[PDB]
RNA sequence: CUUGUUGUAUAUAUUCUUUUAUAGGUAUUAAACAACGGAGAUGAGGUGCGCGU
DNA sequence: TGTCTATTTAGGAGA
DNA sequence: TGGTGCCACGCGCACCTCATCTCCTAAATAGACA
């Protein structure tokens, strides 16, 4: 396979800005032809009008010109059935004969043939392929009546089979199980769900028809592929350039063809290709006609791509562990128990709690959850609830985060001074992830106040609503990340954000090389993909207390709100501020309610800002050069199910029928499972059965393929609670709870 | 050219920064450890703010 | 009369 | 479900994560200049 190194250039180059600017521009014209004729132009049109003027006897003509595509579409040439050089061909030639692009040429007079038609037209090309062989659709989410017309239950089907994956009728059969088959349900939800399903059997062909239908239709409102005005890069493709070690150097030379002549850009050295290494051979003698320039930081680098061969190993099933990821106690924990076996290993559960300071500020419970979690082997203790002490000073947890936070720095600096490297660094980047998480949280709030200032101090006066046209022209001449304080805001979190990837990388680095020192052939993992939930809690805002829940005045003394409105209104939340007849006139927020926001805020943008369904990622890339492989195992149910018998717990209902106990009952405490164990260690015990036994091996992850670059060895296809908990029922795994 | 990018110092000084304050900017001192397939686009989501309901 | 660099063209069913 | 501990509709303007796909070629000829 091919990968890529960047090279930076070390003196003056001409490629400059403005020639990467003309390079967008003439990307943007190209596509906004495209996309204006993607529909009305034929391909026989095309071929014909080149026929009849250049009169050329090739084969981009007669493909064109033939009975498949004499009266298709132009945005057929991007399937997969047409040939790609013979389509691109007829495209760039129809578009150069009639001057589509306004292309005048360009600054630096870099050949036509390396900067039109096979730089931006050919990345145009390959973009607009990847928009139509995945072609998608479009539709609104609507509530059917019991008395609906047939067009809208018609659409809400095709509707459920984009969001929710029903493919095959099994697809409809489990997910009504699963919505079914559970304590409460709701008779709402399963109406509009079984009138779906019954109309999906008798039109199955027919709306698979008027999905594609549809997509075809919404290409002609779709707005063109355009390049972001944050690009900077450019993609120019030469048969005939070199690049030769420079003499008496480290560096190497870029010889490339600059108007009809030879220009010599001379690039910085690389250590992923040293004078005595392998990789330097296998660079100079199988480099591609691919060449990037990207200005990264007011600085060029060049980028090339080059051949490899690839010794990833095979799985071996001899010792495998499996490891859960949450946030309130540890980052990581693995499903087993330590027992001073390790080696490069240390225990910072266990180096807490031996420290009397520590555990007196524990309650008894609380001091056993904490002993009960330092017999496992965790990594990265993260505190969600201490952490956010550091922001609230008012807390309940400020001295906790104190004695913590001392206790690992004290701990990191006799590391430091014992010459412990890799604890060190997983220590110090330790501490270094938690003091730039809280960073990143005040960066995005102050962005937030910032923005609010900045829209209401403009002051958007517009006529009418569901059309932009209606609306000021300035809500879109005048938006806020054009203003300088935007860029400055964004500067510093993109800052923030890369010292915190740098830290997770560095942290599992450390856990994958302590996995692989002692021989462990297989590490075990979740198949997470989703970390944008929902904020489950919002408190009603100032608009949202005086619109929507109608409180703007009514009567203090007799609220007629809702339930939880009253219990808001009871708590200091808000400050109603009524006039003389105790109508409310203006809503502000008290300390103890913009305090609740901030902390809603703040453990929402922890799962994102630390990346919560990409360290598998990491641990992939890890296994690539490494002895240790990856395994990706469906994550449903691991966090709910008996790690002691590999088995759910359902119990019966009114009826008599086996229902899914709710996730809340199995959980009685966040920190324990009803078998007696950690549900951090019951979760990563769960992740390991897949991998230790053959038979749940083959029944939900893939057979091993070749290995493969960026690959889990073992991976999983299905996706979804009702999928994993049909299978479960299938193979006996299940014990009737109490 | 003892050479690229990113992480790692609770290191010295600062009438620096609450818009990174157990951290950074600005200017120094030091050491190794590690990872590195790049570019663009499209799509699905979540979240912020304003105007309406 | 060379001597380098830009620039077309690349299939398919049909036979 | 997973992470926590359970949550309003339209129009827009912006920022983030995560998934997926394209693409990384070679020969032969035409032209620019002496
Ligand atoms: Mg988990
Ligand atoms: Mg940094
Ligand atoms: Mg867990
Ligand atoms: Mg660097
Ligand atoms: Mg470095």
């Amino acid at each position: 396979m091919k990968k890529s190194i960047k090279f930076k250039v070390k003196g003056n180059c001409p490629i400059t800005k403005d020639v990467i600017n003309e390079y967008k521009e003439y990307y943007n014209k190209c596509s906004d032809w495209i996309k204006n004729n993607l529909t009305s132009i034929t391909i026989g049109e095309m071929a014909k009008f080149l026929q009849e003027t250049l009169g050329k006897d090739v084969a981009y003509i007669s493909m064109g010109l033939s009975d498949e595509w004499k009266d298709k579409p132009l945005y057929h040439l991007f399937t997969k059935k047409y040939h790609t050089n013979n389509a691109d061909n007829l495209l760039y030639y129809y578009i150069k004969e009639k001057n589509l692009d306004g292309y005048k040429g360009n600054t630096l007079n870099i050949g036509n043939t390396f900067f039109r038609q096979f730089g931006y037209f050919k990345l145009v090309v390959s973009n607009y392929r990847t928009k139509i062989r995945t072609l998608n659709c479009e539709i609104k989410r609507k509530k059917i009546d019991a008395d609906s017309t047939s067009e809208d239950i018609e659409m809400q089907t095709m509707y459920e089979i984009i969001k929710h994956n029903l493919n095959k009728k099994t697809d409809w059969d489990e997910f009504i199980s699963y919505i079914e088959n559970v304590e409460n349900p709701n008779i709402d939800n399963i109406n509009r769900y079984k009138l779906l399903r019954k109309c999906f059997c008798e039109n199955e062909n027919m709306i698979k028809n008027k999905l594609e239908l549809l997509s075809i239709e919404q290409l002609k409102n779709f707005g063109g592929c355009i390049m972001k005005q944050h690009i900077n890069s450019m993609t120019l493709i030469i048969q005939h350039f070199k690049i030769e070690e420079k003499e008496n150097s480290l560096g190497f030379i870029l010889n490339l063809p600059l108007n009809k002549k030879q220009y010599q850009i001379e690039l910085w050295g690389n250590r992923q290709v040293n004078k005595g290494t392998k990789e330097r051979d296998a660079f100079l003698n199988t480099y591609g006609e691919n060449i990037v320039f990207i200005i990264n930081n007011d600085e060029l680098y060049v980028v090339f791509s080059y051949e490899y061969e690839l010794e990833k190993e095979e799985a071996n099933f001899v010792k495998t562990v499996g490891l859960d990821v949450n946030f309130k106690h540890a980052f990581f924990v693995t499903s087993e128990k330590d027992n001073c076996h390790l080696d490069g290993y240390i225990n910072l559960y266990k180096y807490l709690l031996e420290h009397d300071e520590f555990t007196n500020l524990l309650t008894n419970d609380e001091k056993k959850d904490y002993e009960e979690l330092s017999k496992v082997v965790t990594f990265c203790p993260f505190e969600n609830q201490l952490l956010f002490a550091r922001y609230n000073k008012m807390s309940k947890f400020c001295k906790k985060e104190q004695v913590l936070s001392k206790l690992l720095y004290a701990l990191q600096k006799q590391l430091k001074d014992e010459n412990r490297t890799k604890e060190y660094i997983y220590v110090s980047c330790v501490n270094k992830l938690r003091a730039k998480y809280v960073s990143y949280f005040i960066l995005k709030e102050k962005y937030y106040e910032k923005q609010k200032e900045y829209d209401i101090e403009m002051g958007f006066v517009d006529d009418s609503t569901e059309s932009k046209e209606s609306m000021d022209k300035r809500r879109t001449e005048f938006p806020f990340r054009n203003t300088p304080v935007a860029n400055e805001l964004l500067s510093k979190l993109n800052n923030v954000q890369q010292d915190i990837n740098g830290c997770l990388k560095n942290i599992i680095n450390y856990i994958y090389k302590i996995f692989e020192q002692n021989g462990y052939k297989i590490v075990a993992l979740e198949n997470l993909e989703n970390s944008n939930f929902e904020k489950k809690q919002v408190l009603p805002t100032i608009k949202s207390l005086l619109k929507y829940h109608k409180l703007e005045n009514q009567n203090v003394n007799d609220i007629k709100a809702s339930d939880k409105v009253k219990e808001y209104i009871e708590n200091g939340y808000y400050e109603l501020i009524t006039n003389e007849n105790n109508e409310i006139v203006d809503a502000k927020y008290t300390e103890k309610g913009a305090m609740k926001v901030k902390n809603a805020n703040f453990f929402n943008l922890m799962m994102k800002s630390l990346h919560f369904a990409s360290v598998k990622d990491e641990f992939v890339l890890l296994s690539n050069n490494g002895k240790t492989q990856i395994a990706l195992v469906p994550s449903e149910f691991t966090s709910q199910m008996d790690s002691t018998d590999h088995c759910l717990y359902m119990k019966k209902n009114d009826k008599g029928k086996l229902v899914k106990a709710d996730k809340k009952e199995v959980r009685t405490k966040q920190e324990k499972h009803i078998n007696g164990l950690n549900a951090d260690f019951n979760a990563a015990n769960n992740i390991k059965y897949i991998v230790e036994n053959e038979v749940w091996r083959e029944i939900f992850c893939t057979r091993p393929k070749k290995a493969e670059y960026n690959v889990p060895s073992l991976d999983t296809t299905k996706k979804g609670p009702s999928a994993i908990l049909h299978m479960l029922k299938k193979i006996e795994a299940i014990k009737i709870l109490e």
